């Protein structure tokens, strides 16, 4: 969450395989009254306000995004989310349909608009996990373990809010990313559980095994054996939503030499995984906020996707060209250089 902006995706659109995703997004959230194609085209800043327009878009614009990469070829090899982003990462891995993916980011967002919660505010701080934890004053817990350098804490308002000043006092980092007034991973995110579970639920039906490409953020590394990590079912959702998210924890797994690819219609994590990654990964974005044309970009990413060896033809993402070819098209025989 959180990397949500205005007009974002409206580049991609004009992509034959994005539109015809972002198509069958809205087919799936008929039912509800949304139409992701409507959102995105939207020119009122409000429609990103509702939390509900927020998570499906998102959702959304990750799936298009990973349907693009997927008609090149690429396999992953890995996946890493973050809060929300892995019903993403979980369509990525192949554990979840595009269409149950969708139900569940929507039916997500339903149910904390439902929770009519008190306002709850989270923010990050530069102080250490470790050392934060004890720090953080009763009623407040670290929100998302960032890095080691950066950590985000949510909790209620009052709290956050005093604790982030007298930090301020002390000089470290402080910020309160916009979260839609509402804290995340906190015991307040406990109040929406059972509805939650029950229409999750009715929403998927036949689970389905993980992965070892994907590395859940949602549970500790020794409990990777546990049911729940074994299967992306209600259990994994919720334990998502309310636990906080390892998200550095799954960085020490990253390969030397590896290539990591930010799926989000903005890279806000680029400079997390700059600190807490490997000097040897290389770091592409794949979207950019406010560019002016974000086509440009992804193809810019497809270029550096080149560049570090992995293989991807950027023919596929472009409707095909007949042959025979026409005559008189230019030689390719000179310019070979050996």
């Amino acid at each position: 969450m959180g990397t949500q902006w205005r007009g974002m995706g409206l580049s991609l659109m004009r992509l034959d395989r994005f539109r015809d995703s972002i198509l069958r997004s809205d087919e799936a959230v008929k039912p509800f009254g949304l139409k992701v194609s409507q959102l995105l085209l939207s020119t009122d800043e409000s429609t990103f306000d509702d939390i509900v327009h927020s998570f499906v878009s998102l959702t959304a614009i990750q799936i298009g995004l990973i349907d693009l990469l997927s008609c090149m070829g690429l396999r992953p090899d890995g996946i890493v989310g973050h809060s929300l982003g892995e019903v993403a990462c979980g369509y990525a891995d192949g554990c979840l349909s595009q269409e149950e993916a969708v139900l569940a980011a929507y039916w997500r967002g339903q149910c904390i608009k439902e929770a009519h919660l008190p306002p709850g505010a989270m923010a990050a701080v530069g102080l250490s996990w470790e050392e934060c934890k004890q720090r953080c004053p009763p009623g407040v817990v670290p929100a998302c373990h960032n890095s080691k350098d950066t950590v985000t804490i949510s909790g209620p308002q009052a709290p956050v809010f005093e604790f982030v000043e007298q930090l301020r006092k002390e000089g470290v980092f402080a910020k309160e990313v916009r979260t839609g007034g509402m804290a995340f991973h906190s015991y307040f995110m406990e109040a929406i559980a059972p509805p939650l579970l029950q229409e999750l639920k009715k929403v998927i039906r036949e689970p389905k095994p993980r992965s070892a490409r994907w590395l859940s953020t949602s549970i500790p590394e020794a409990q990777w054996h546990s049911s729940l990590a074994r299967t992306s079912s209600a259990e994994y959702n919720v334990n998502n939503l309310v636990s906080p998210v390892l998200f550095q924890e799954a960085l020490w797994h990253v390969p030397e030499h590896a290539v990591v690819l930010e799926i989000a219609p903005h890279a806000l994590l680029q400079a997390v995984l700059k600190r807490g990654l490997k000097p040897s990964c290389t770091i592409i974005p794949l979207m950019k906020k406010d560019h002016r044309d974000n086509l440009e970009f992804f193809l810019a990413g497809i270029g550096r996707l080149h560049l570090s060896g992995i293989d991807a033809n950027p023919n596929a993402l472009f409707p095909p060209v007949e042959f025979p070819a026409p005559r008189g098209t230019p030689l390719i025989s000179p310019l070979i250089k050996w």
